[PDB]
């Protein structure tokens, strides 16, 4: 399946890092301290494609960990999920692992295929988790830049 290596940064220049085994946190990084940032493998998977809308999976570079959207207390929730390292990545990923990457004026948004209009979001504050957020509109950050590695 075609994959790109990549880092993500929020629209406020916060870098993404592993908090626990299974959480990402977003924080202002600079310097050599930038080593500490998570590289994704972004996969081009089967789904609903327009010029504006590309379905992707987001895995960690050389880990069998994927971002998925899951119901956790009658709320769409972001988790890191372990997968069988022999079976992944796939072209037909399961729907919970699929995000629609939307280009919206040199920025990216990552909409969950599974929960429409829920986005990968970060907090304005330091050291908070990346979450699934349902409100675009000037409180949580929903847009990102992408860098190639």
């Amino acid at each position: 399946v075609r994959s790109l290596n990549c880092t993500l940064r929020d629209s406020q220049q916060k870098s993404l890092v592993m908090s626990g085994p299974y959480e990402l946190k977003a924080l202002h990084l600079q310097g050599q301290d930038m080593e500490q940032q998570v590289v994704f493998s972004m996969s081009f998977v089967q789904g609903e494609e327009s010029n504006d809308k590309i379905p992707v999976a987001l895995g960690l570079k050389e880990k069998n960990l994927y971002l998925s959207s899951v119901l956790k207390d009658d709320k769409p929730t972001l988790q890191l999920e372990s997968v069988d390292p022999k079976n992944y990545p796939k072209k037909k990923m399961e729907k919970r692992f699929v995000f629609n990457k939307i280009e919206i004026n040199n920025k990216l948004e990552f909409e969950s295929a599974q929960f429409p209009n829920w986005y990968i979001s970060t907090s304005q504050a330091e050291n908070m988790p990346v979450f699934l957020g349902g409100t675009k509109g000037g409180q949580d950050i929903t847009d990102f830049t992408m860098q190639f590695v």
